[PDB]
């Protein structure tokens, strides 16, 4: 795929950050260098509400980025860790699953689209709850963040 | 399509140090009059304005390609309670008060949200009136024309 | 958003704009010839005092104006200006613009530099042929009004 790529912050993996739909999303809270010279070069909007950071990404990669969607049917979806479930309008993964340096990477449905962006988590018995951002039919943002979540 | 908002509000600084906050409404680019130091961000920074003293505000047209991504305004101001950066601000007979304790210098150029995210009002400054603190701020009227209240021996912010 | 308040009204005159009275540093001018109400109850109670030799009548804006009034000039460097029908050009002196603009209705309409301020308060003019002069009150270095009217000019 290759439409993730690593926030380097020191000499660690801090981070990361994805393009979906022509854009170049990145945690706020996530300091670092992207590890690709392009989209570090492009200069960010804050989003601070969200905390996001966002630009456009140039026309010769537009179509070639992550696809989006705002329908999020109750069900399982897919992240690089594995498995993740929505229910009432929450993301969770399995106990144990998510920690530091996991900001910015994406949830997809079966269609391999992205339906949201982690920001953090916290645990819940035998479940991880997650922060993340989303979007709604209109296509504008909407960040839903657990009870006592950690940024990661 | 996406449909992406960024912050809409902006630190004034002076001398290294925070001393009020610039805002883009309607179009428009906002600062608080009485408040010196130079907008963090280099494009808006950059605007002239033209003073509107009555009012207590400097403003300038935004550029085209940011028309879109500002701050809707309305008059209506159905009373209750509103939102801003320290909380929620109540609205009761023409006036917003906050609770005491809170709003101070530095707070002056911040904006009051209804929860449809549209901006009621511009903050100027406020005075404790018991254990509520009445906010001195720029509203809009039903014709679209500024009106601006300021409480008995308020203090600029 | 309305955040420049008007510093012009027009003076009604059985239904018809019979011309205007401006609001200049904390005075509203009104030009005296001219019969009519302010269209505004506030400027149109006020009690005016009358300088005939320059055909004004004035009085001082309420203190709750005076904020937001036009900034008047006295420097007229010869160019162009403008006023509501478009360019005034300015040099030997006088104001003049195209003919078929400035008529009835058009006396005490000001004239403003680049820089929105306000060199003149039009109080009439006559047709020159392809021009039209103008007579108007102006503000010399000591602030002081000053008035020059074309020969055989019309009260507008």
């Amino acid at each position: 795929s290759d439409k993730t790529f690593p926030i380097m912050l020191e000499g660690k993996i801090n981070g990361y950050a994805c393009v979906v739909g022509g854009k170049l999303f990145r945690p706020m809270h996530v300091e670092g260098k992207i590890d690709n010279d392009v989209l570090a070069a492009l200069k960010t909007k804050k989003a601070s509400k969200y905390d996001l950071e966002y630009a456009d990404v140039p026309q010769n990669m537009r179509a070639d980025t992550f696809k989006y969607t705002h329908e999020k049917p109750q069900g399982y979806y897919s992240w690089h860790h594995g498995a993740v479930q929505y229910e009432n309008g929450r993301f969770t993964v399995p106990k144990g699953v998510g920690a530091k340096g996991d900001s910015g990477r994406p949830i997809l449905d079966n269609q391999g689209r992205v339906v949201a962006i982690v920001l953090g988590g916290v645990n819940e018995g035998s479940r991880t709850a997650l922060s993340v951002v989303m979007w709604n039919e209109k296509g504008v943002t909407v960040k839903y963040t657990p009870e006592n979540c950690e940024q990661w």
